[PDB]
Parts: C-alpha cells; structure tokens; sequence
C-alpha cells in the first residue's frame, strides 16, 4: 500500500530539553543535525546496532537545496516516541529538510553516505529554566 | 530572433531518481549543482567531448547573487529531454540560479570558468520507495 | 514566579555607533556576534570577571536553528541599559536568534561551551556622519 | 545638512554586461562584491589612487547582518555614473547590505577594513546574448 514520508518538522525541537543528534558521515565531509528533543536518553539494545531498526536517504530536491529519508522499524520508532517530548511525532517513513547551508555539503559529497550514529547531547545550564518559563 | 534563457527551476530536480551533476571549475574553487534528474544517465556519443554542444557563463545578477547561463545545441537538448523524468523541461536558451552560499563561490573566483562536466549521480537505497510513494 | 525570556532583536545594534560583541568560544569552534549597540564603552568593575553577572546557554531550536540563552544580574542589566543607544531594552531573561550560517557553528561544536567575554568594537571613519544622518 | 544614505539596490547589477568588483581586505578575512555593472572599464587618473574619492565604512545592522557605507567625491560619481548600464544609480551617500553569508566574514574580522580596491572584472562568452536577450 501507498505511504506517504511524513515530515518531520522543526517543533519536535524543543529548547531546554536534552536532544538526540543525527551524526553523517559522507565519502571527509560531515553532517550534524539536531534529530528530535527527549527526556530521556536512548539507548540502542546492549549489542544491537542502529544499523537494524533505522536506514536513511540522502536525496535532492533541487539545485542546491536536500532532503534525508528514514525507515524506522517498530522497535526504534516506539522508543523514540516514549523519549520524545513533543506529542508522538516519528512515523515509520519520514523526511526532514536540510537548509541551504547544509545541502552544500551532501552535494559535494555527492550524497554518498558511509556510516551514521545518534547520540545523546545533554542540556544547558539555564536548561532547566527554559523549559519551565515558556511564552 | 529574441529569445528568452528559460529559467531551469527546481521542480527538474524529482527526489528518488538518479540525477545528473554539474561540476564547475573555477580559477581551486569548486561547484557542484544537480543540474537534472534522469531516468536513464548519459552518454556522450563515444569520443565526443561535452563543449560540443553545451557553453555554460556565469554572471552575477546581484551583490551576492549568481546565475548560470547555457547554451545546449540541438543533439545534447534531445538526449537530455529523452532522459529527463520531469515532462521535456530542457530549452536551447536556459539558466539557474545560485543561492547566496554558492553564489560566494563563483564570485570569489571572479566568474571564470576553467572546465566544467557532467556526471551521473546513483540513487539511494531507499530511493525506489520514494519516488514510487509520493503525496 | 514565570517570566518570560524576551527575544533580543536586531533593532538593538544601530548602526554608526560602538558595538560590544559577544565572543563564544565552543569545544576551536568560534561565534562573533554583534551583542549590544552602546554610546560609551563597557568596563566590568576593576578586577570582577563577567562570568558574575552574566550566564549564557547555547541550545537548538531546530534542525539547523539555534537559539542563545541569557541570565543577566541587576548590576550589568543597569550598567548595560544606561549605555545602551537604543531605549532601555535589555531584561534579565533574554535570548536572541542565530541565523542558520551562525547555528551550523554550535551545532557542529554538539552546543557546549568553553568560554565567553564581551569586547567594545570602535566604529568607523564615516561612523560619526552615519547615526547624524538618519532616514 | 541632512542627507539620506541611499540604497545601491542590486538592479545596479545588469547579467552580461561587464561588471566591477569591490574587494576588501579586513584584519586575511577576504570579502568581494560585485559593486556595479558598466558598459566600460574604470580608470583612476594616471597616478592617482582610489582613496581620494573613495572612502568606505563597514558597520553591523544586526545580530549577524552587516552594511557598508560609501563617501563617493564628485570626480569618481561623475564617472562612474557615466560608465553605469543602468541609469545614473550612484549618489554622494549610500550604502549596501551584505547577506548573512558575507556579514559572518565582517564580523569575525571585527569590521576592521585594511585596504580596499575597486577592479573590472570581464564578461562571459555568451555575454554578448545574455544583455541583448532580455525577457
Ligand atoms: N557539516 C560540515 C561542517 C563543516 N564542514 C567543513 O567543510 C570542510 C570541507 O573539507 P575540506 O576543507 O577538506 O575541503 C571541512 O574541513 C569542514 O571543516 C563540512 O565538511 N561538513
Ligand atoms: N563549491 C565549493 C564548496 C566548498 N569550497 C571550499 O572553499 C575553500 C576555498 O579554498 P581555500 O580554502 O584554498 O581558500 C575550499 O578549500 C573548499 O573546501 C569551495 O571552494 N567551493
Ligand atoms: N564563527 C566561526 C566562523 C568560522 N569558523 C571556521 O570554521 C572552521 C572550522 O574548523 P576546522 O577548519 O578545524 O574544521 C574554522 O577553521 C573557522 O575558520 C568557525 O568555526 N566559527
Ligand atoms: N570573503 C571571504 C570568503 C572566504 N573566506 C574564507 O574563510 C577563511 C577564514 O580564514 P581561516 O581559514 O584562516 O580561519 C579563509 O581561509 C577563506 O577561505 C573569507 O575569509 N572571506
């Protein structure tokens, strides 16, 4: 049946909340990307790599401007949901927009793509604070 | 006659499909645009070389801001027509423009341009599901 | 009690006038950003370092968007608001935007912060003549 | 008496003509900028230098966004309004705005200007139909 890649759009992002980073390695040529904001830290199955649950695609969508493709398997995509502090977003086909800045750099690598990881980033120290006190 | 340099946009450019890449060389300054998206990657008839029947020049239009103009001849037109995946986008007389992250590129090497060739870009792995599984 | 992080916007730097710049230092990773425009340079009391009165957080606000965080204590709130140029606009919870040229910066030094000081930048030759001449 | 600062817009930059380029030296921090297009290449009298007429001020807008300010003498105006494709654009005063991308290298060279020069950069091969084939 027919799916459509939802977008994983920038609200899943929350500042002052520990966040996990969608880590590319290209060829020489990086990538770092703030991937979604958690309240707690993930933590793949002891042995288990992230190569099981999760498989991106680096593509273009114009002349300088590229998008990345997900497949998130059960396992991952539910995890991600309970560590998630936005309302349950991560669908199992999705797709973020890198801006300009960024598709330069998937574009001279020719949007080969030889290892990705996620990693934990921790919080701030006015953290605490910026969660709390929001507009 | 007048004739009008077509503006190339972005929609030529159909994520999930192999796409053809503009590589530009300046002076050691580099450039490299998705130039087309194709459904079969090109071949230059045997010997012949790619100046054949495609001059490209880059012109600023701005302080910041860059275009490419080119000039393609009637064989290479017809390849690239036949190719293409979006509806025979391809004119005689066309240009695209340069976002103000490449744009400081070509200005920094004061629009001259040493060589420039096409190459055909592979496709992600999840590429066939992409193009195949559109909103 | 909740308060309210007040966003620090651009109209705060005037030009033809001294600025002070808030240098970042990150791990190698640098930031420079035009803080405040001021009409008399600022001086931390004597010996006093600003680690005192001011605390900064460095945090995501989206894929490729970062914010900065401020904590500023009474005495260089005050300090600060009397040498302003424009009207009194610096609260003790602030932040301002890092457009997505600034926000790869941080985001590629994983948002951690090594030090940061505030330095008063002279104006220019034709300075005088510009903040006189208005629009 | 008072006096607008007017805006170079960059409509004074015409594709496929001849353009000249105001480069500057800051501290080894580069900035170029295609100044104004011209239908002729500027020549400074003999022995004279640019700095008679020509005298500039680099001063920040914003956060991350920086202008520069020109003090163009009668001699420099008068020719270069005559050398000028479009219509007579440059005043005594003005100023034009660098974009977010070009602003970062002002500001990290701390709007420190050590030299600066104005050049001719020539046209491309395709120049010649790019002006005359006009939408
Ligand atoms: N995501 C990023 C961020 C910065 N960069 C920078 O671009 C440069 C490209 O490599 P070269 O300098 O070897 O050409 C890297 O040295 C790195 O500093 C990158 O390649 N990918
Ligand atoms: N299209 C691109 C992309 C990146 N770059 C980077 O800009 C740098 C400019 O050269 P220098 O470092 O020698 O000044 C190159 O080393 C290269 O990494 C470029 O010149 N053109
Ligand atoms: N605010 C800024 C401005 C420029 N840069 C540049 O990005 C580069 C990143 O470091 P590497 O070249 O060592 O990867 C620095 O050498 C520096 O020239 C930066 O890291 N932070
Ligand atoms: N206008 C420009 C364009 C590029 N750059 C690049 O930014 C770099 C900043 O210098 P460092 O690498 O020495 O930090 C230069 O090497 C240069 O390649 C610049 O400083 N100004």
């Amino acid at each position: 049946s027919k799916h459509s890649y939802v977008e994983l759009k920038d609200k899943v992002i929350v500042p002052g909340w520990p966040t996990l980073m969608l880590e590319i390695d290209f060829v020489n040529q990086a990538l770092n990307i703030p991937f979604l904001s958690v309240k707690e830290p993930l933590q793949l199955p002891r042995e288990k790599k992230l190569t099981d649950y999760f498989t991106i695609d680096v593509e273009p969508a114009g002349h300088s401007l590229v998008n990345i493709y997900f497949q998130i398997d059960d396992f991952l995509l539910l995890t991600l949901n309970s560590l998630s502090v936005y309302k349950d977003p991560i669908r199992k086909y999705m797709f973020l927009r890198l801006n300009k800045e960024q598709s330069k750099h998937a574009i001279n690598a020719a949007f080969n793509v030889f290892s990705y990881r996620l990693r934990n980033i921790g919080v701030g120290p006015l953290g605490p604070d910026i969660r709390s006190s929001g507009p």
